[PDB]
């Protein structure tokens, strides 16, 4: 069968802003098979900004 | 069978901030096969944004 | 049989903000199969954005 | 049969703000099979935000 | 047999805020298979936002 | 049969906040397997937030 | 069937600021194997923009 | 079947600024088998760009 | 069957700017197999540019 | 099938400006084999240019 | 005062499988806001595995 | 004042299997602010699994 | 005071498998603001996995 | 005061499989603002593994 | 106080597989702003992998 | 207060394959503020690999 | 206090493969301000490698 | 306080394969703001290799 | 305070291969500003190498 | 304080292949700004070489 769209916007103003399809922040930490005598951290930082 | 839609709007503004299809923050931390004499840490930090 | 939609807005806006299909904020913590003589911490943060 | 629909709104104004589709925020914590002289602690955050 | 909706609202503001789908906030605590000599504590924390 | 329905409401003003479709805070705590000499301990908390 | 589709805006603006496909800020810390006797750490950064 | 679109915008103004495909911000670090007597940190920034 | 395209804009101004297709700030560092007295650090910076 | 188009656009100007298929800034920092007094420091920096 | 534990099983095989600390399956479906000519039906399924 | 226990289990096999800290499934349905001509359902299905 | 703790199995073997910290499968279908003429449906699924 | 643990397997082997701290599989469906004249749906997977 | 660990294990073997610290697969579809005369689906699928 | 351990295990051998830190498989599909006459489809898959 | 670790293993082997800090497989479909006649799809794909 | 660790292994051998620190593979696909009267596709694929 | 570490392997033999700091394949795809009458693909592939 | 390391490895071959610091294999595709009545591709392929 037949399909209709009118569409009739006067002016539209559209914003896509600060947005991901995927955001991933990770961390492995620690031994990891070696001999560390000091301390690891890891602090893996994502932002999407302000405004 | 038809299918029919008269879409009139007027300035219409649409607004699609701060978001994610996906958001994932994890952290696998400890000794992980290895031999540690420190502290182990991890903060991964994700932030969408202000506004 | 048809179907028909008539959309008469005047001026609509529309705000998405701060919003995710999915979040997931996790930790997996502790030995992991090492030796550690230490603390291990984690704390993975996952913000959405204030207004 | 036919399906109508007519919708007359004059400005309308939608807001969805700080949702989520899924939100999980789990912490798996301890030995893990390893050997460990200390704490492990886990203190996954998630939030979706102030207004 | 026919459907008809006559939709007739003038300035409509409709609020989604605050809401999720699913939302978990669990944790596994515990030895888990491991030797520890220490606590192990968990807190995750899961907040949809002041107003 | 004919279904009809005429709605008109005059500036409806609707909200929906803090709300879940299902909310879970659970916690499995205690040996799990292993070998503890300490407390364990978990404080998961969900909280839909304050107006 | 036939499928018809008329578009009619006058003055549309549109943005797309600050967004991703996917994003991706990880870490991989630790002893990796070898013998360290200091702290390693780890802080990836990404940042979309402030407006 | 036949597909027709008929698009007449006047003056259609479509900005995309600070956008990427995929972005990763990763960072390997930690004795790699090797043998150090100091910090190894690393810090790799992303930025998209202020507006 | 056919496809056709009726465009007709008048003055349409398009900006793409500061954005790439795939962007990687990357780095491994540590003993690398090697054996250091001092401090391994590494900063790879990316910037898109503001405005 | 037959595909039509028809462009008609009346003084369109376009701009890409400070744009890369592909971006990648990384360093392989450490001892690598080698026997160094010092530190091995490395920042590569990228940048797609202001305005 | 003192605690004392002795532990001695011989062979002891501890199985943990399927378990989940918090598990979530939620919906919300219906209008939110929107004008919809058609059913809107969401199918949550979660499942921890068979043996 | 002391506290002793002695353990001696010879071969204790423990299973713990399809168990969940805390499990939700609901459902929030219906017009929800909207205006629908459909019918909305939402069938939240969690399942432990069998044995 | 003191606390001890003697831990003396043999060959024990543990499977922690198919668990996790917190699971959500949600969902947020409907109009959402938008005027649609069709079905929204969404079936999100989450699998522990078969043995 | 003192605190002493003797841990003395012999031959333990431990296993964790398909596991996650935090697993989130949601979806956001619908008009989300747009006039849209087809069926809108989504289905995200999640599994973590058949043995 | 003093706290003390003896660990003697004689060939412990220890697996981690297919495990995740947080895991996200989420969607958000529809006609987000704009102007459709299809179907749009979205189909996530995230794996961990069989043994 | 003094640590002390003493670890002496004899071959051990650990395995961590198919893990990470945080793994997101996101999408936003639609009309994201354009007009399209056809389907928009997304199937983003992350696999973590067979044994 | 003084911090104290004696480890004595003999022949270990550890195995870390096919894992990441952090892994997104993400995708932004539709119009995109644009005015399309065609379907568009996106199939991210992200693969870990078998054994 | 000092800190002490002693290292005695005898033959260990470690191995890291096929990971990273970070990975993302995204795609931004649609009519960015321009014409098209055909597909658009895009399929970015990542692979950490067998064995 | 002092810290001491005493490494005493015999015969330590290390991999690391097929190994990426960050790893990003990206695109993006569609009108972007322009007039076309065909299909517009891309397949960004990015391998680790087999063994 | 003062820091001590005794590094004594007998025979250590340590091996460090098909690596890279950052790695991006992307691409950006279609209209440009221009007027094509072709299809345009691209297959950017980045390999890290088998064994």
């Amino acid at each position: 069968g037949t399909h209709n769209q009118w569409n009739k916007p006067s002016k539209p103003k559209t914003n896509m802003k600060h947005m991901a399809g995927a955001a991933a922040a990770g961390a492995v930490v620690g031994g990891l098979g070696g001999y560390m005598l000091g301390s690891a951290m890891s602090r893996p930082m994502m932002h999407f900004g302000n405004d």
